[PDB]
C-alpha cells in the first residue's frame, strides 16, 4: 500500500490551494483578468488561449467554456485556442481590444513569451496564468496570475485549472 | 465584495479536495487504478481515456502524459483519448487486458456508459473517475474513484485532474 504517499501528494495540493487563496494580491489579479475579458467581449472583441504542452489542453477548453457561454447573439467566437507558433497565430488572427490568456507553469515557455510580445504589439491586453517565481514572463503581462510552487507542474496545473474556473463565471456576473 | 466570493470558490475545493483526501477508500481506489493500468503495461496493454468537456482534456492529459513516460522501449502506444462514438472506439481499437479509464463528474454519462459495457465485452478492465452519488457508473467500473461533492463539475474536475496526476507517478512506482 501507498496510503502515506498518495495522501501527500493530496495534502501538498492542499498546501499550495492554501498558500494561495490566503495571498489577497492573487485574489486581485484573478478578479483585474476577469475584468479585462469582460470589457473586451463588451466591445466585441475575443480572446486568444494558448497553453504550453500538457497545458494547451487546459488553455484549449476555456476557449471551449467561454463561446458556448457567450455565442449567443454575438457575432464570432469569444475565445479561440491555439517557438514562434503562438505569436504567428497571434498577428494572424488578433486584433486591437483582444486578449491573449496564457498559461506557463514556469514563468519560461517560449512560445508564449512571443505570443505576449505580439499581443503588445497588436494592441491587445495580457494575461498569464504562471507559476514558481513567474520565470521569464513574470511583470511582463497587464495581468498575472501566479502559483506559489516551486516544485513539478502537477500542482500547479491543478491551480491553474482552479483559476480557469472561477474565472468563467466572474465573466458571467461581468456580464450581468 | 466580489472577491470574497473568488475566496470561497477556493475555500469549497479546499473543502472538496480535504475530505477526498481524508476517506482512506479514496486512497485505496487511486491505489487500486495504478495497479490496475501497470499490471496491463506488464502484458503489453494499453489505456483508453475518454470524457465529455473540462473531461476530455484530462483524458488527454493521462493519455499523453501515459506516452511520455512509458514509450522507451514499449511497442505501440501506452496511452490514448479518444452516444457511441466512444464504444464504437473501444470495438475498433480495444483489446483484451487492456483498461478503460473513464472520467465523468456525475457518473451518467452515457457516452462513457456504452464504452464501459463494450470494454467489459472485450475483456477490458474499467475505472471510473466520478463524483455525486456515483451516478449509475457505480458499480459498473471494476474500480471507482468517486470525488465526495454534490454539485456543479468544477470541484470534481478539479479533483479528478489531481487524481490524474498521482495515478501517472504511482504507475512509475507500481511498475518499478
Amino acid at each position: 500500500m501507498y496510503q502515506d504517499l498518495i495522501r501527500s501528494e493530496l495534502t501538498e495540493a492542499a498546501d499550495v490551494l492554501q498558500k494561495f487563496l490566503s495571498d489577497d494580491h492573487n485574489i486581485a489579479q484573478i478578479e483585474a483578468a476577469a475584468k479585462l475579458i469582460a470589457d473586451s467581449f463588451k466591445q466585441g472583441g475575443k480572446v486568444l488561449s494558448c497553453g504550453n504542452g500538457g497545458s494547451h489542453c487546459d488553455a484549449m477548453h476555456f476557449a471551449e467554456e467561454l463561446t458556448g457561454r457567450y455565442r449567443e447573439n454575438r457575432p464570432g467566437y469569444p475565445g479561440i485556442a491555439i517557438d514562434y507558433v503562438f505569436s504567428r497565430y497571434v498577428e494572424a488572427v488578433g486584433a486591437k481590444g483582444d486578449v491573449l490568456f496564457g498559461l506557463s507553469t514556469s514563468g519560461n515557455s517560449g512560445n508564449i513569451l512571443k505570443a505576449i510580445e505580439a499581443a503588445k504589439a497588436k494592441g491587445m491586453k495580457t494575461i498569464a496564468l504562471t507559476g514558481k517565481d513567474g520565470g521569464k514572463m513574470a511583470g511582463l503581462a497587464d495581468v498575472e496570475i501566479r502559483v506559489p510552487h516551486f516544485g513539478y507542474a502537477d500542482r500547479i496545473q491543478e491551480v491553474h485549472i482552479k483559476i480557469i474556473h472561477i474565472i468563467i463565471q466572474l465573466i458571467e456576473k461581468e456580464m450581468a
